[PDB]
């Protein structure tokens, strides 16, 4: 599917090894060693498509699917591009997962790596010429202040860095992504390690995909990130990630979030193609950093209802709180896939708002109220409106703001209350327990 189709999607980002063990997995004692395979499978994820859909997601980003070197539970350590990772299942089981998702109106986005291979023996790498030393840069330690180093040095000391300027390597990866997409029928691609490969590799690779591509450029600098924005369909919104977290963890005002939202939006071709996220598999979970479910809900209100494509990290809906990798990659079966959890029902409510408004694909995010401790905005000409704050659990405040809609009525989706703006479009609302208020006409 094309960029335009993805703009209205809502993405659940899952580690395949960490969702479900089988079609019959309805929960169990968790996985003890999070640095090793926990036993999630394609067939297990297939049995959880209803669980995912029931919160309002209509797309799943899965970690890489290719055969990996030892202990590559996360998929990022390729050893054979043209074989599936047997720990998750066979090729036919991967097709069955995708086909099951398509039958339920769900897109599958596949994560891919072109920068590097795994840490297994060179002589087991496939296909040719990946088993030749000459296919790689000599090993060097990355200096993140030097772009040459970022591109030619190793992302980790044991992960050989491909010589991506070699025409033979460029054709290997183009032919491979075309085969992958044709064979398995994926709807989109997440491109790992984009800043680690020279820019002129990317357009041909992205176009070979045949679908929307979203790139990972791990940087808070919006100028740097936006320099990749014309090479692929969208980018992960790392620039917003930083001040998003600083506001909702009570570290800074909302002004830096609004500033960065405006700045990155102005620098890319189409800010509706950016992927908005609060946490992921490479950073501690929100609740590890700030143990306050009210603040998490406020932050997630931005993720779900701001401009851009929301990307929610699996386990958020069970209030997971693990810290740095691998502790942020807890299995989901320990939670027993509780569809009555507080966070599950929260995601389900915001998913219903998105569904009733077309998946909110517009470039129509109007800042309404921007203060030390509060942020409100609307979408769709005032049809949907969010008031968020960083006051925290157990706190009450009144916030009054101009809605730009005269004499208009909304319903609070959480509290059921009727909210009416005045003749001047001014609305006052009182936040309770630090919880966000979402308003729908
Ligand atoms: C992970 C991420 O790293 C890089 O991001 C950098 C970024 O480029 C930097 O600029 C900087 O970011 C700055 C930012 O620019 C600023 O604007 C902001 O203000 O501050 C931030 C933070 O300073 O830092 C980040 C993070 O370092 C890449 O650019 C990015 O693409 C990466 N994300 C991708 C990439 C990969 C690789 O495909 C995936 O990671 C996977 O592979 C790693 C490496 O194997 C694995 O790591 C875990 O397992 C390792 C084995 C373990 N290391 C142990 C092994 C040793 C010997 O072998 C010991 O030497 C070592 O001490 C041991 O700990 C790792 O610690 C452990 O994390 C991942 O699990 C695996 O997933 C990413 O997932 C993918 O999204
Ligand atoms: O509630 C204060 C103020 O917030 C908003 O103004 C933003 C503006 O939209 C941003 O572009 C940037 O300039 O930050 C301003 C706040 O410092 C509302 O737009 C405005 O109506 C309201 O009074
Ligand atoms: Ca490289």
């Amino acid at each position: 599917a094309d960029t335009n189709s993805w703009k209205s999607r809502t993405i659940y980002f899952a580690l395949t090894d960490r969702v479900a063990r089988s079609a019959s997995d309805n929960g169990g004692d968790g996985c003890g060693q999070l640095q090793d395979y926990c036993g999630g499978t394609f067939k297990g994820l297939e049995g959880k498509l209803d669980y995912i859909k029931g919160m309002g997601f209509d797309a799943i980003w899965i970690t890489p699917v290719v055969q990996n070197s030892a202990r590559g539970y996360h998929g990022y350590w390729a050893s054979n591009l043209y074989a599936t990772n047997s720990h998750y299942g066979t090729s036919d089981e991967l097709k069955g997962l995708v086909n099951a998702a398509h039958g339920k109106g769900i897109y599958i986005m596949v994560d891919v790596v072109a920068n590097h291979v795994g840490n297994g023996p060179l002589n087991e790498m496939q296909p040719a010429p990946l088993n030749q030393g000459s296919s790689y840069h000599p090993a060097c330690g990355i200096n993140y202040n030097d772009q040459h180093s970022i591109e030619t040095c190793r992302v980790a000391s044991d992960l050989p860095d491909l010589d991506t300027t070699d025409p033979k390597i460029r054709t290997l990866y183009k032919d491979w992504i075309k085969w992958l997409m044709s064979t398995y029928k994926f709807d989109g691609v997440r491109i790992d390690t984009v800043k680690h490969v020279e820019k002129d590799f990317w357009p041909d690779f992205a176009w070979a995909s045949g679908s929307y591509t979203i790139g990972e450029v791990f940087s808070g600098d919006p100028n740097y990130v936006a320099g990749y924005s014309k090479l692929m369909g969208g980018l992960l919104n790392y620039p917003v990630y930083f001040p998003l977290n600083r506001f909702y963890q009570q570290q800074n005002s909302s002004q830096a979030l609004v500033d960065m939202h405006n700045q990155i939006g102005s620098l890319v071709p189409d800010p509706t193609t950016l992927g908005t996220f609060l946490d992921n598999h490479d950073n501690p979970r929100f609740l590890s950093q700030k143990n306050d479910v009210s603040l998490f809900k406020n932050a997630l209100t931005y993720v779900l209802l701001a401009r851009g494509i929301p990307i929610v990290y699996y386990g958020s809906e069970q209030a997971y709180a693990g810290g740095g990798d691998p502790q942020n990659r807890e299995d989901l079966w320990r939670s027993r896939f509780n569809t009555n959890s507080d966070m599950y029902k929260f995601f389900q409510a915001l998913g219903g708002v998105r569904k009733s408004h077309g998946g909110l694909p517009g470039n129509d995010h109007v800042h309404l109220f921007v203060e030390s401790d509060a942020y409100a905005w609307s979408r769709q000409d005032g049809a949907v409106m969010a008031l968020t704050s960083n006051i925290g659990k157990g706190q009450q405040r009144q916030f009054c703001f101009f809605t730009q809609k005269n004499n208009k009525t909304w319903r609070g989706i959480f509290d059921g209350k009727t909210y009416t703006s005045g003749g001047d479009g001014k609305l006052c609302a009182t936040v309770n327990n630090g919880e966000p208020i979402v308003f729908v006409a």
